[PDB]
C-alpha cells in the first residue's frame, strides 16, 4: 500500500484541480507549492 507503485507523482498535470489548494497552503508558509495527486508538497523555489 504505502509504496503505491506509481510514477511522476508531483506532476501538476495529474492533479490540475488540486494545485490551487497546495498554492494556498504553501503561500502561508512562504513556499510556492505543488500537488502529488493525493496531498500537497511545499517547494521553496518555484513559479510554475
Amino acid at each position: 500500500i504505502a509504496g503505491v507503485a506509481d510514477l511522476n507523482n508531483m506532476s501538476e498535470l495529474g492533479c490540475p484541480f488540486i494545485e490551487k489548494w497546495c498554492e494556498d497552503h504553501c503561500e502561508s508558509k512562504k513556499q510556492v507549492g505543488k500537488c502529488e495527486n493525493f496531498d500537497c508538497s511545499c517547494v521553496k523555489l518555484g513559479g510554475k
